[PDB]
């Protein structure tokens, strides 16, 4: 109820400087890479083997996993500077723009810009520019630069809209059998983006392009966290009507996707993280 | 102090029963696969990125990583069954045998036997034979079948000997720079087995064959844990012999190899595990 997580657009210049700076410190120490690795790792962890589900995606644990991810990340930032929290990127209002790429989130003082065509869409503005920020590939090897290409795909030329959000927010069930990319009338599946894909979360990933467009590489872009903070906030909002909806499945689901199963690669359960307040942070507006 | 890890050969039959049982239960519950994945993951987390060194092998943290690994793994065994402990495969004794394949670790009632060349080295005997034990690959996908092929390589025709263990224990340094498979007079590197390799730990892996012989799949073979229990034990004897030495690097190593660096994929540090008795077990030879 203490750490206040803010809209990237309500941050002061000081808050921006200090968040970027903390992020770079984590990078330099070597801790930022644990997160790329963790996310890649859970990606190839099938629940169960022979299945389309993995620990972080395409199943119920998708949300509590990323919540857990983000908590650990914020707490690492904290160890550096106890003032800094995680901002969220409200992409749905950026959807209202003529050119969403002109959002202040992509200023050189913050995330930096879209990839440069002349340079194969490598990001060359901001602090996370090539030369300033090392990327890691799927094998855990240096890849040579952050890439971005806003709206380059045919499936994801635009961002989710406010109306897409209100629409997921109407779903009353958290998730439904079989607990996968096929689940219908599922808030989890709808938020994730598979119902008439790609929507919301998935659409945003696809819209950014670069590493962000590929599962094993997405957390090479620090805006991965900004995006997953908006996702986590929307889940918070859904849970603002009461309560956690027994987070299906409670039981009898695949191991690692039940209320009290450990979420690889950690020992943390979904229940462990169902209430964000208990975790120690709150969203602005709350 | 209280949990006693024992030589496999001194285990009663019912001790071998319950251990095998417990492992099959972890496997059925879906917890066993977490251990295979955890090891594959750490195997691909390089320190620093672009290096040989990874969270689990080829650097200083090799020993305490595999120590944290087995601890978490024992604690889970004890969740299912409190009297079950992680036993050790004293492979340097089997080395003194005319035929190490006659070792009782390989009997149908414990680990099961060698791979089947007609079956392409699939293991057809014991609790972990094909049709009774599913395997996953590098990618988390089913591979259908534990494989083994004892002593079949040119580089690892035999198991490491008693004298091999004795000569490493004589090493005075835990580790030395540059903290990689290029470290000399390093107890860590000798034990891991890169000096004139494969020797000691590496040699064993390669001797067994199959999944055990490849890094990102080895824990598919339950023997992985008996083998790493011996390694841990070897390391703990060294700790007991060299009371004025400690783990290195204390600082100056790459992130993840230093004494108080977190070991991917966990937060545990080498420090948290330097004392094995403080973790709650000892090896039978200490009593
Ligand atoms: O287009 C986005 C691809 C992608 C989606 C989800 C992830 O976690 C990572 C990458
Ligand atoms: O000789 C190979 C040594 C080795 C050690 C650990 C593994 O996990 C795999 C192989
Ligand atoms: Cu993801
Ligand atoms: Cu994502
Ligand atoms: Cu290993
Ligand atoms: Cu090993």
């Amino acid at each position: 109820k203490y750490r206040v997580r803010k809209n990237v657009l309500h941050l002061t210049d000081t808050e921006k400087r200090d968040f970027v700076r903390t992020v770079l410190i984590l990078k330099e120490k070597g801790i930022y890479d644990r997160y790329i690795a963790w996310h890649g790792a859970a990606g190839k962890f099938h629940t169960p083997p022979g299945s389309d589900r993995n620990a972080a995606h395409m199943s119920s644990a998708f949300l509590p996993w990323h919540r857990e991810y983000l908590l650990r990340f914020e707490r690492d930032l904290q160890s550096i500077n106890p003032e800094v929290t995680l901002p969220y990127w409200e992409w749905e209002t950026d959807a209202q723009m003529q050119d969403p790429s002109q959002s202040q989130i992509w200023s050189a003082d913050f995330m930096g810009g879209n990839g440069n065509p002349i340079k194969d869409f490598i990001v060359d503005t901001g602090p996370f520019a090539a030369g300033r920020w090392t990327t890691i590939d799927e094998q855990g090897n240096p890849s040579g630069g952050l890439k971005r290409n806003f709206g380059a795909t045919k499936e994801a030329p635009t961002l989710p809209t406010r109306d897409d959000v209100l629409n997921a927010l109407k779903i009353t069930q958290y998730d439904t059998p079989p607990w996968d990319m096929t689940s219908q009338n599922s808030f989890r599946n709808q938020l994730e983006g598979f119902i008439n894909g790609p929507q919301l979360h998935n659409r945003v990933h696809r819209w950014v392009g670069g590493q962000m467009g590929v599962v094993p590489t997405a957390p090479n872009d620090p805006v991965f966290f900004l995006h997953h903070a908006n996702v986590d906030r929307i889940w918070a909002v859904w849970q603002i009507i009461h309560r956690n909806q027994n987070y299906q499945p409670m039981k009898n689901g695949p191991f690692g996707q039940n209320f009290r199963d450990p979420m690889y690669p950690w020992n943390t359960t979904p229940e462990d993280v169902m209430n964000h307040r208990k975790l120690g942070y709150v969203y602005d507006i709350e």
